[PDB]
């Protein structure tokens, strides 16, 4: 058993809850109250390791929050989610990365950039712009659909793999 403390952040409505609940409970939620902040624990096997994932699905995204500072201190990896049909949510990404780096007082922050809602046809964020942003940060970029489950496990398992790479640096 190895524990991994993951935190899902991103603007309201991008699919943080839907992604987390798809991973843990294998169903898509259409109407999950946006103010619910809670953790979900589950054992999974990734690269031959039995992993305990302890995932915090965050609700409020306010800068000034003692509890956000605390979960940024405690969290080991961060899933930074935007929606591919919401340019503003893509612009919010750099603020989250900045907040997390400040709390960690480190450049070494395990992070995965997730462009969710890949099933929606009216894209506003070009995949290649998101790939450029991820490259600039030195982090993986994955597009997911919580609705169809596309790359949901990939997003969270990639974040686990990032935490291991960092545990050796
Ligand atoms: O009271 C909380 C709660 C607790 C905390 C932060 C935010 C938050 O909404 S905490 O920092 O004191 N606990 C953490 S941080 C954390 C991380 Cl970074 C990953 C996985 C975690 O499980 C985790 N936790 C504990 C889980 C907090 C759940 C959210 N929560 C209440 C707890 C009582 N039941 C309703 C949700
Ligand atoms: N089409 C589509 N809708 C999604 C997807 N993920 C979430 N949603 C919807 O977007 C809305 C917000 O999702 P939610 O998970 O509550 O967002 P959160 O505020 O980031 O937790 C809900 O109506 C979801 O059903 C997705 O991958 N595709
Ligand atoms: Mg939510």
């Amino acid at each position: 058993m190895t524990e991994y403390k993951l935190v899902v952040v991103g603007a309201g409505g991008v699919g943080k809850s839907a992604l987390t609940i798809q991973l843990i409970q294998n169903h898509f939620v259409d109407e999950y109250d946006p103010t619910i902040e809670d953790s979900y624990r589950k054992q999974v096997v990734i690269d031959g390791e039995t992993c305990l994932l302890d995932i915090l699905d965050t609700a409020g995204q306010e800068e000034y929050s003692a509890m956000r500072d605390q979960y940024m201190r405690t969290g080991e990896g961060f899933l930074c989610v935007f929606a591919i049909n919401n340019t503003k949510s893509f612009e919010d990404i750099h603020h989250y990365r900045e907040q997390i780096k400040r709390v960690k007082d480190s450049e070494d922050v395990p992070m995965v950039l997730v462009g969710n809602k890949s099933d929606l046809p009216s894209r506003t964020v070009d995949t290649k712009q998101a790939q450029d942003l991820a490259r600039s940060y030195g982090i993986p970029f994955i597009e997911t659909s919580a609705k169809t489950r596309q790359r949901v496990e990939d997003a969270f398992y990639t974040l686990v793999r990032e935490i291991r790479q960092y545990r050796l640096k």
